[PDB]
């Protein structure tokens, strides 16, 4: 398994479940500066119900990165976490984002 892949995914173990955080955060917790969309495409290149919780990182504009029938993938499953996503697929940074001082 890639390394970057394995830096990215453990950090994003760390968000519970109804939280979202972006893909920058998590590549600079990765130790990736710049591999943003990078870690954007490893999620999309995940399947639907993996054991990583995927769907609980959007990009800084508060949007789901995937669309067409992944959008509303990303959004069902962020459903079940409780999280308001409205239908273009946009979500509330301000109130959602990964806080790791709960």
């Amino acid at each position: 398994m890639d390394q970057f892949l394995v830096q990215i995914f453990a950090v994003i173990h760390q968000i519970p479940k109804g939280k979202v955080s972006t893909y920058g955060e998590i590549a600079k917790m990765a130790g990736y500066p710049g591999y943003a969309r990078h870690v954007g495409k490893a999620l999309g290149n995940l399947p639907e119900g993996s054991k990583l919780p995927w769907f609980r990182v959007i990009n800084s504009q508060g949007k789901i990165s995937l669309k067409g029938r992944d959008l509303d993938r990303q959004k069902q499953k962020l459903e079940a976490e409780g999280i308001e996503v409205s239908e273009i697929g946009k979500i509330a940074l301000r109130k959602y984002k990964w806080q790791p001082l709960e």
